[PDB]
């Protein structure tokens, strides 16, 4: 069929600093898509501190794609390669993550749709060092009302939960529930998505713990020649000042190149 390829890169920054460069490549033909990525995370002022890398391979299969009903499945693999500095015990660790994730999209109306994905994760190796729960489920699922070709609203429920198959561990065991709202606007070559996340409930073993809000803004531009760029800002908080975990800032820049064959 037609071979569709993308290459791209991104740089993300977080603080209350973390610098996070990443690269990716994906390739698609008929129902099959394969994706490779490399991500790294560590202090802005690398003094210096703990960092890690995150090579990843994902494969996607589209079972069905049409107006009334679409569904597909992702399988993935990550290694998390940790390089500890200043911390009695270890110096490096490797933890793998295995992912199986169905996705779906079903029409309820000419303007209303039900869509989502669900993910099942296993984490293997060096879990004692790294603190993770060995099992995890993640889902974002909900409704999309389309106003017109320019504007759509999406309101999703989001759950992530951590479990331990090894019933003698509570390491990395948490729960998080959110409502997440988006308003993707398409304005010629410009894309703008305002988004919100409202904590419904969260508990974890590091307490985290009550009402956690995020507001953000994605800006995208397509040059109509294969190239596109992205810029995103996000602000997260608990309730500031005393509250408990107050403020967090996120900024990200990306470039994608899209080219085809056949
Ligand atoms: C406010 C907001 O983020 N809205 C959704 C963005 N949609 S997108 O264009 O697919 C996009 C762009 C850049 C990053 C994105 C992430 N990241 C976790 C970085 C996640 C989903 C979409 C997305
Ligand atoms: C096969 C042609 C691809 C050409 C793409 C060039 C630039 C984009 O890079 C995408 C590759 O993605 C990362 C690959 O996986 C990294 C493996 O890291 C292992 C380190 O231990
Ligand atoms: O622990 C050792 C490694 O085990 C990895 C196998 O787990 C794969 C999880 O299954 C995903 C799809 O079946
Ligand atoms: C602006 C987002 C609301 C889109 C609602 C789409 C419903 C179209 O079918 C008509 C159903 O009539 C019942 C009204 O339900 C409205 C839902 O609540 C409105 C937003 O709070
Ligand atoms: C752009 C349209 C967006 C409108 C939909 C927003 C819906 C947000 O709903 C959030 C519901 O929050 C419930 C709060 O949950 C905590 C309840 O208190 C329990 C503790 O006793």
């Amino acid at each position: 069929n037609d071979w569709h390829f993308n290459i791209g890169a991104m740089y993300e920054i977080e603080n209350v600093g973390l610098a996070e460069p990443s690269v990716y490549f994906n390739a698609a033909n008929g129902p099959w898509r394969i994706a490779l990525a490399y991500y790294q995370e560590g202090p802005v002022d690398y003094k210096r501190g703990t960092w890690f890398d995150r090579p990843e391979l994902e494969v996607h299969y589209q079972f069905l794609e049409n107006d009334d009903f679409s569904f597909g499945l992702t399988g993935g693999f990550r290694n998390y390669g940790y390089h500890y500095v200043d911390e009695p015990g270890k110096d490096t660790a490797n933890m793998q993550r295995w992912k199986i994730a169905p996705d779906w999209d079903v029409k309820l109306t000419d303007d209303l749709r039900f869509n989502g994905w669900l993910s099942m994760y296993k984490f293997a190796n060096d879990l004692n060092t790294t603190g993770y729960a060995d099992t995890r489920v993640e889902t974002e699922t909900g409704l999309q009302y389309t106003f017109n070709e320019t504007v759509a609203l999406r309101v999703n429920y989001y759950l992530e939960r951590g479990f331990n198959m090894d019933d003698s561990r509570n390491n990395g065991e948490f729960s998080t529930q959110e409502i997440r709202a988006y308003l993707p606007l398409t304005l010629g070559n410009h894309s703008v998505t305002p988004c919100t996340r409202i904590g419904l409930d969260r508990w974890s073993n590091w307490d985290e713990g009550h009402d956690f809000n995020r507001v953000g803004l994605f800006y995208g531009y397509d040059f109509q020649n294969g190239l596109s760029v992205s810029l995103e800002y996000a602000f997260e908080w608990q309730d500031h000042d005393e509250g408990d975990s107050d403020k967090f800032h996120y900024a990200g820049v990306g470039v994608n190149y899209s080219f085809h064959h056949h």
